[PDB]
């Protein structure tokens, strides 16, 4: 009933963790603030922080639940695994939580827009 990010598969009980969830449509599609937030596809039209949400084009984070829908975790091996690894050619890809787990480097820029993953293989 309630609903659950589209990515991890998980309601409101990790949003201290994954960030806030928030609800897109009627059909309960919806995200946690970090998964959508890091997903490779998603679109960030303004400035972010957990304090103040930005603005994000939505469609694209629709667009990236779909896809998720074929991309199995590097780590646990679930589909909705969208944050992949910045080097082009680099095949893994993770739930947020998944690659803080398998040793992934996440990097913000919040004044730049930049929000990224490296995997533990590109990590530097
Ligand atoms: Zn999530
Ligand atoms: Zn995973
Ligand atoms: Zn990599």
């Amino acid at each position: 009933t309630r609903p659950k990010c589209g990515f991890c598969h998980v309601g409101e009980e990790e949003n201290e963790a994954r960030g806030k969830l928030h609800i897109f449509n009627a059909k309960k599609a919806a995200a946690h603030y970090k998964c959508m937030l890091f997903s490779s596809g998603t679109v960030q039209l303004t400035t972010t922080s957990r304090a103040e949400f930005g603005d994000f084009d939505i469609k694209t984070v629709l667009q990236e639940i779909k896809r998720g829908k074929r991309m199995k975790c590097t780590l646990c091996s679930q589909p909705g695994a969208t944050i992949g690894c910045e080097i082009k050619a680099c095949v893994k890809t993770y739930h947020y939580h998944c690659g803080v787990q398998d040793k992934a480097k996440y990097i913000e820029n919040m004044s730049r827009g930049i929000y990224k993953l490296y995997c533990k293989n590109h990590s530097g």
